[PDB]
């Protein structure tokens, strides 16, 4: 019996990187959407989030996430809080070129190495202090609410 279709590697690499700039929030959200098993295309996300190409805020970003099945919330945290609060993939408000508002997905943080999914370069490794230089206190916490079947 091979009734279980759990051998289908239909894009297990949910780390997406396509059309990166400042509206990256849509792209990084898509990575999470896929990771959480919702599987969403980046173009549709941008139309749901309403991601402004002028440096949008995560409040509209999370506005679509909540509708995708995972409760997302934008909050402020401290550098050391990155190590204790959220472990699961989350969206971080990160500033690039000290000007453009950007967003990345935290995948793993260990040994002061912060691994984020960047919609331009892909899986990139940022050092603890380096990440705290670009991350300006903008964290989005996510949790698989209706994305995770109960019972």
């Amino acid at each position: 019996s091979n009734a279980m279709l759990r051998r289908l590697f239909k894009k297990k690499y949910v780390c997406v990187r396509q059309y990166d700039l400042t509206d990256a929030g849509a792209a990084c959200l898509s990575s999470i959407a896929q990771y959480y098993g919702l599987k969403m295309s980046l173009a549709k996300i941008r139309e749901m989030t309403g991601t402004d190409t002028q440096g949008t805020n995560a409040y509209g970003l999370i506005h679509a996430a909540k509708q995708l099945g995972f409760s997302a919330k934008g909050v402020k945290a401290s550098k050391e809080d990155l190590l204790k609060d959220f472990r699961l993939p989350a969206i971080a408000n990160v500033i690039v070129d000290n000007r453009l508002a950007h967003f990345v997905v935290i995948y793993s943080i260990k040994n002061r190495i912060i691994t984020v999914a960047d919609p331009g370069k892909g899986i990139v490794r940022y050092s603890m202090d380096d990440f705290c230089s670009i991350w300006t206190g903008g964290l989005v916490l996510l949790e698989p609410g209706e994305a995770f079947q109960k019972g």
